[PDB]
């Protein structure tokens, strides 16, 4: 494994890797609902964030849907703990987890 202290950019994001991502929110898409056996409503949303090295598709699952109320289509966000899939030759995708949080940057908080 490559060191935990290494934070790759959108162009450097490795497929099958688990890493935090950062970018400016250009476009936000509404959640797509599906029937899960967990007994929950079940949803996945596609948010397009852009960085100097490329544009990335962030996927907000049913648990991360609650994060969509935090930022707007035009703010900057850093998403922690995601899995990079890469379902297209170019603009890859990052899948979020229940414990994944998002923070609004550019006016750096911490």
């Amino acid at each position: 494994m490559k060191p935990e202290h290494r934070m790759d950019t959108i162009s450097k994001l490795e497929e099958g890797a688990e890493t935090p991502v950062t970018g400016r929110v250009m476009k936000i898409s509404s959640p797509r609902t599906f029937t899960t056996r967990k007994g929950r409503e079940g949803k996945l949303a596609n948010v397009i964030i852009a960085d100097d090295t490329g544009e990335l598709r962030a996927v907000f699952w049913t648990e991360n849907i609650k994060l969509l109320k935090k930022f707007r289509e035009g703010d900057v966000i850093r998403i922690k703990d995601v899995n990079i899939r890469g379902g297209f030759g170019g603009r890859k995708e990052a899948h979020l987890m229940p414990r994944s949080t998002v923070e609004v940057l550019d006016p750096l908080e911490h």
